[PDB]
C-alpha cells in the first residue's frame, strides 16, 4: 500500500595529507635504436603501431586526495 | 496508495593537503633513433601510427584534491 | 495517488590545498632522429600519423581542486 | 664504387658533481650554549657555534669530447 | 664495390660525485653546552660547538670520450 | 663486393662515488655538556663538541672511454 | 614596711618568616622549547614554561605578648 | 620588713621559618625540549616545563610570651 | 626581715624550621627531551618536565613561653 | 772613589677582586646584665674601664684590595 | 769623587674591584643592662670610663681599594 | 765633588671600583638601661666618661679608593 522512504546519509569525512616536501623527482626515458624493414605496412582496423615512440606522464599533485560518492534511489 | 520520499543526503568533508614544497620536478624524455622502410605504408580504418613521436604531460597541481559527488532519483 | 518528494541534499566542504611553494618545474623533451621510407603512403578514414611529433602539456595550477556535483530527478 | 660515410652519434656525457638532490628536511632545532668570563682567539682560529654551514668546492667535474671523422680515397 | 660506414653510438658517460640524493631528515635537536672562566685559542685552532656542518670537495669527477672513425679503400 | 661496417654502441660508463642515497633519519638528539675553569688550544688543535659535521672528498671518480673504429680494404 | 616593685623587661620577640636572606645568584640561563601543531587547555589548567616563579604565602607568623603586673597591699 | 621584687627578663623568643639563608648559586642552565602534534589538558592539570619555581607557605611560626608577676604581703 | 625576689631570665626560645642554610651550588645543567604525537591530561594530573621546583610548607614551628613569678608572705 | 747608583724598580701589578654579590650581612651584638658594687672606683694612670659597653665595627668594602709600597735610598 | 744617582721607580698597577651588589647590611647592637654602685668614682690620669656606651662604625665603601706609596732619598 | 741627582718616579694606575648597587644599609643601635651611683664623682686630667653614650658613624662612599703618595728628598 502506501510508501514512506526516508533517505538521510550523513558523512563527516576528513580526507587529508600533510606532505612536508616532494623532492627532485626526475623523469628521463630514452628511446635506443629501432628499425623496421618490409614490403608493406598494411593496417586494416583499429591498429595501434607505436614504433620507437615514447608516451610520458609526469603527474605530481601536492595532494591527490580523491573522493567519489555516488547515490541513487528508484521506484516504479 | 500515497508516496512520501524525504531525501536529505548530508556531507561535511574536508578534502585537503598542507603541502610544504614541490621541488625541482624535471621531465626530459629523449627519442633515440627510429627507422621504417617499405614499398608501402597503407592505413585503412582507425589506424594510429606513432613513429618516433613523444607525448609529454607535466601536471603539477599544488593540490589536485578532486571531489566527485553524484545523485539520481527516478519514479514511474 | 498523492506524491510528496522533499529533496534537500546538503554539502558543507573545504576542498583546499595550502601549498607552500612550487619549484623549478622543467619540461624539456628531445625528438632524436627519425627516418620513414616507401614508394607510397596511403591513409584512409580516421587514420592518425604522428611521425617525429612532440605533444607537450605543462600544467601547474596553484590549486586544481576540481569539484563536480551532478544531480538528476525524473518522474512519469 | 661508393663510400657511404654516415656515423651516428646520440651520446650523452654528464658531470653531476657537488651537493645535488639532497632533501635536508628541518636541520637545526637543538639548543647550543657557551658561558665564560673570557673568550680569546688570536691566529688562524676558525670557530663555529650552532651554525648549519653547508659549503661545497668543485674545482673538478670537467668534461672532454674528441672525435676525428677522417675519410680518404 | 661499396663500403657502408655507419657506426652508431648511443653511449651514456656519467660522473656522479660529491653528496647526492641523501635525505637528512631532522639533523640536530640535541642540547649542547660549554661552561668556563676562559676559552683561549692561539694557532690554527678549529673549534666547533653543536654545528651541523656539511663541507664537501670534488677535485675529481672528470669524463673523457675520445673517438676515431678512419676508413680507407 | 661490399663491406657493411655498422658497429652499435649502447654502453653505460658510470662513476657513482662520494656519499650517495643515505637516509640519515634524525641524527643527533643527545645531550652534550662541558664544564671547566680553562680550555686552551695552541697549535693545530681540532676540537668538536656535539657537532654532526658530515664531510666528503672525491679527488677520484674519473671516466675514460676511447674507441678507434678503423677500417681498411 | 616598704615594697620595691621594679621588674625589668628587656625581652625581644621575633617572627622571621617567608623567604629571607636567600642569595639566588643567577637563576635561569637554560634553554626551554615546546613544539606542537595544537596546544589546548580548558579547565583549571595551570601551565608554566621556563618561568622562574618565586612565590610566598605567610598567613601565620603572628606574635603575642601578655604581662599582668598586679600588686596588692 | 621589706620586699624587693625585681625580676629581670632578658629573653629572646624567635620563630625562623619558611626558606632562610639558602644560597641557590646558578639554578637552571640545562636544555629542556618537548615536541608533539597535540598537547591537550582538561581538568585541574598542573603542567611545568623547565620552570625554576620556589613556592613557599608558612601558616605557622607563631610566638606567645605570657607573664604574671604577682606579689602580696 | 626581708624577701629579695630577683629571678633572672636569660632564655633563648627558638624554632628554626623549614628550608635553612642550604648551599645549592649549580642545580640543573642536565638535558631533558620529550617527543610524541599526543600528550593528554584529563583529571588532577601533575606533570613536570625538567623543572627544579623547590617547595616548603611550615604550618608548625610555634613557640610558647609562660611564667608565673608569684610571691606571698 | 766615584759612585753611580741606578734605581729602576718596575712594577706591573693587577691587584683585583670580582665579587658578584655580598649578602645580608647582619651585625647584632647584645649586652646581657652587668653589675658593679664597691666602696670606690679609683683609677690612677692609663686605666680603661669598659663596664657593659659594646664597641662595634661593620666594615664591608665592595673591594678592600690594599697595596702598600715603601721605598728608601741613602748615602753619606 | 763624583756621585750620579738615577732614581726612576716605575709603577703600573690596576687596583680594582668589579663588585656586582652590596646587600641588606644591617647593624643593630643592643646595650642590655648596666649598674655601677660606690661611695666614689675617682679618675686621676688618662682614665677612659665607658659605662654602658655603644661605639658603632658602619663603613660600606663601594670600593676601598687603598694604595699607599712612599719614597725617600737622603744624602750627607 | 760633582753631584747629579735625577729623580723621575713614574706611576700610571687605575684605582677603581665598578660597584653595581649599594643596598638597604641600616644602622640602628639601642642603648638599653644604665645606672651609675656614688656620694661623689671626681675626674682630673685627660679623663673620658661615656656613660650611656652612643657614637654612630654611617659612611657609605660610592667609591672610597684612597691613594696616598708621599715623597721626600734631603741633602747636606
Amino acid at each position: 500500500g502506501s510508501v514512506q522512504i526516508v533517505y538521510k546519509p550523513v558523512d563527516l569525512s576528513k580526507v587529508t595529507s600533510k606532505c612536508g616536501s616532494l623532492g627532485n623527482i626526475h623523469h628521463k626515458p630514452g628511446g635506443g635504436q629501432v628499425e623496421v624493414k618490409s614490403e608493406k605496412l598494411d593496417f586494416k582496423d583499429r591498429v595501434q603501431s607505436k614504433i620507437g615512440s615514447l608516451d610520458n606522464i609526469t603527474h605530481v599533485p601536492g595532494g591527490g586526495n580523491k573522493k567519489i560518492e555516488t547515490h541513487k534511489l528508484t521506484f516504479r
